């Protein structure tokens, strides 16, 4: 809230875990309706815009992706609006449907999370076929992959 740093040398190689955990608190349920609503406050404490603008209180090793579960809110999407699901709609949205964790996220994210198709507005697409050009994984994203980011930056 206003102490969001309790964490040292990338959450201890801890601190990590409580990142993760918040995440996944996060990625539980959300947004909608009653449950969704008290889902909702619990998502407005984190701004997903105040979220989207941070990651200065500490450094992790591999938790850089303890806020990616901002793709539940689409339920009763009306219901999740009214909660406030666009207190985060600036960075987080962009970060959801980008290309087309953060690489294969914006496939499942882009056919999961409902949003916009996301030249001077073609940076997603590009970022799709960088994706797709990567072999330093286990396949990761191969022909199919760099389809599904062209198709996204076509979007």
């Amino acid at each position: 809230d206003r102490a969001s740093f309790q964490t040292l040398i990338q959450m201890m190689r801890l601190f990590m875990y409580h990142i993760h955990l918040v995440e996944l608190l996060a990625v539980c349920t959300e947004g909608k309706n009653v449950y969704t609503e008290i889902k909702c406050n619990s998502l407005l404490p984190l701004d997903d815009i105040v979220r989207v603008v941070t990651h200065e209180d500490c450094i992790p090793e591999v938790k850089i992706a303890y806020i990616n579960f901002l793709n539940h809110c689409y339920v009763d999407t009306e219901v999740e609006m009214k909660e406030i699901y666009t207190s985060n709609h600036m960075w987080k949205l962009f970060e959801n449907f980008l290309v087309d964790s953060v690489l294969e996220k914006y496939v499942t994210e882009i056919v999961m999370s409902i949003v916009t198709t996301f030249l001077q507005t073609r940076q997603p697409v590009f970022v799709q076929l960088l994706q797709g050009v990567f072999r330093v994984y286990h396949c990761n994203w191969l022909m199919p992959s760099q389809k599904a980011s062209v198709e996204s930056c076509i979007r």
